[PDB]
């Protein structure tokens, strides 16, 4: 084994690799949403830039797992990054609903990894997840939920003026 | 009696304690409104922060009565702070209507205390109410009335776009 | 359930509401201590301001639980804030002893909530308590214990000069 | 009558002259206390300077009544300023007790003048007293009461160390 390895279970090492892949998958889905809202026949540029920023965040999340793996003496093993589930995202409401589900999927994987780390008595991995992932996850889920509530209030999907107003007032001006 | 006490009637001392409690009650009601508008299924954050700020203002009002009591040689006597009348506040219009009524209730108590102070020939207490409470009360009542007029103009409760616009333009961006 | 809710047990939601109430109760007790030490026949103004500051801290603690509740998709439910156990607090030693007991009561409730969160496998709630509450609690308990030791050294309750000196040197000049 | 005179009763004019004299009397008493604490066999210089400052404040109070009289078209009429009741003031506790009584005597005269102004339906004079005199009076009475409580706590009159400590910590370093 690696000269640095201590209290790091093979199962946790493998699960970290799977989590890395999921972060990259999430990044790619957000990239797709960016490209969709940038289309000339969609043209909601603040929404597009919101998703582009989140795509970058998720890739940073992935890189943090790579660094973590090496710090513990595990070995990064990469797999294909699967393309997103859709090629087009409907409108801001449909995209935000998909984002909420994606964030909850990522959250569940993080919680499952915490359970595994707990089972294998790995407090360093528990701390890493709690300090770097779990709270930012709850914050993102809350933000997207708040957005969905406002999109519904604004009459999405039917109310185009509502969708226009959301892009101008609810997401940061880019 | 207290060595500082002069021209301070027992009835006024007691009424100041009751007014202190009412300020704390008002604070707590505004706290509840803050928490409601912060819910993910309500998500009107500028409205939420408006009510949070008012909750802090009312607690400051209460503390000013505590200080006043001691300055005159009266004794602060606290009672339970009753929970607010509602657990959920409907929407921005319903909440603002409740706020208007609350501010008028507080105003009536201040006016009643002024009547008592006048009856007991206590010009210091009259001045305190006039200089620190009565005008700020009229200003807050006017502000909330103006808000209600605009919420009705915007089609509340039915018009969700109107409610969204109020939160963006009528209350301070937080 | 709330669209944001994930891995949040009803028992934990309820316990967070109870903890919120306890924070408000603690705030109110400290408010009472402030008013007592501000009396003309007590007149220990640095001690008074110490308790006023702690009253504000506890209310901030309460507000942080409200925000937490909403972030997780729980619902804030408020109850009456009970008045403090005493109307007068004796002297600086008696008040500090009551403060120590209060801080230990709050600490026990936080520890009990951590046990519940652990039982329900909620690492986000565990992290929240550990990162935002448990250490600041230990620090406050240590500070108050240190104060009590010094008040006893200074000859409280009998030694009025000792009590005067504590207010001038041990608590921050306000 | 004076070309400016309007709604100013002769009784109020006379009472303003009497109040002016009382302010000058209070100033002179505080001057005497200053000189006493400046004695080489008393030598409490921060206490001395406290009383000197208050002597100046009272003379400013007197001058404000002179200005007021002329603003309303009344005529300033001066009488002898009687010497203080004592030639020596015992110690810090005795002096502060005399100061408390003096401030309450001045306060009673201000309250009596407010009653007269009310009886003669003079809202300008009522406002003047409320805005310029009554609250600063309550503040000074509270401050002196707080001092007396602390002097007693410090073991005055017998405890010379207590008296020394009061001069160093309770009154401003001059
Ligand atoms: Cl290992
Ligand atoms: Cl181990
Ligand atoms: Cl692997
Ligand atoms: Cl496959
Ligand atoms: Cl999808
Ligand atoms: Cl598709
Ligand atoms: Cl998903
Ligand atoms: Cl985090
Ligand atoms: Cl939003
Ligand atoms: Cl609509
Ligand atoms: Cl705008
Ligand atoms: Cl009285
Ligand atoms: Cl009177
Ligand atoms: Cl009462
Ligand atoms: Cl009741
Ligand atoms: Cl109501
Ligand atoms: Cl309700
Ligand atoms: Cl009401
Ligand atoms: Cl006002
Ligand atoms: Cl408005
Ligand atoms: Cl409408
Ligand atoms: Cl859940
Ligand atoms: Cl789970
Ligand atoms: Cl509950
Ligand atoms: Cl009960
Ligand atoms: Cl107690
Ligand atoms: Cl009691
Ligand atoms: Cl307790
Ligand atoms: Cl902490
Ligand atoms: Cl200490
Ligand atoms: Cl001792
Ligand atoms: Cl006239
Ligand atoms: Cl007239
Ligand atoms: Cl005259
Ligand atoms: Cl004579
Ligand atoms: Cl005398
Ligand atoms: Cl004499
Ligand atoms: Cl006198
Ligand atoms: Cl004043
Ligand atoms: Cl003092
Ligand atoms: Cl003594
Ligand atoms: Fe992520
Ligand atoms: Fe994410
Ligand atoms: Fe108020
Ligand atoms: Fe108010
Ligand atoms: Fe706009
Ligand atoms: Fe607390
Ligand atoms: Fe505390
Ligand atoms: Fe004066
Ligand atoms: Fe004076
Ligand atoms: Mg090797
Ligand atoms: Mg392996
Ligand atoms: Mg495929
Ligand atoms: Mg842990
Ligand atoms: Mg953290
Ligand atoms: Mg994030
Ligand atoms: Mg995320
Ligand atoms: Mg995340
Ligand atoms: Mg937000
Ligand atoms: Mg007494
Ligand atoms: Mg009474
Ligand atoms: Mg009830
Ligand atoms: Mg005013
Ligand atoms: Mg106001
Ligand atoms: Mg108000
Ligand atoms: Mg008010
Ligand atoms: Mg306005
Ligand atoms: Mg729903
Ligand atoms: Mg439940
Ligand atoms: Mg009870
Ligand atoms: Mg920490
Ligand atoms: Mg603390
Ligand atoms: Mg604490
Ligand atoms: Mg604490
Ligand atoms: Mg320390
Ligand atoms: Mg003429
Ligand atoms: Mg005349
Ligand atoms: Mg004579
Ligand atoms: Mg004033
Ligand atoms: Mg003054
Ligand atoms: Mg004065
Ligand atoms: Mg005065
Ligand atoms: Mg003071």
């Amino acid at each position: 084994v690696s000269q640095v390895r201590q209290n790091y279970h093979s199962d946790c090492e493998a699960a970290v690799n799977r989590m890395l892949n999921l972060e990259l998958y999430a990044s790619y889905t957000y990239s797709s949403m960016y490209a969709f809202f940038d289309r000339d026949d969609v043209a909601l540029h603040n929404v597009a830039e919101f998703f582009k920023e989140h795509s970058h965040e998720e890739r940073e999340h992935a890189e943090k797992f790579m660094k973590y793996q090496n710090k513990r003496g595990g070995r990064v093993v990469l797999q294909d990054i699967k393309k997103p589930e859709r090629d087009e995202w409907g409108n801001t409401l449909e995209a935000m609903q998909a984002a909420l589900q994606l964030e909850k999927t990522v959250n569940q994987a993080l919680l499952d990894l915490h359970k595994l780390a707990t089972d294998k008595v790995d407090p360093h991995l528990c701390d890493f997840l709690e300090s770097e992932y779990l709270e930012e996850q709850v914050k993102d889920i809350k933000r997207i939920g708040d957005f969905i509530t406002n999109l519904k209030r604004l009459g999405l999907p039917e109310n185009g003026m509502g969708e226009y107003l959301f892009d101008k007032h609810s997401v940061k001006e880019s």
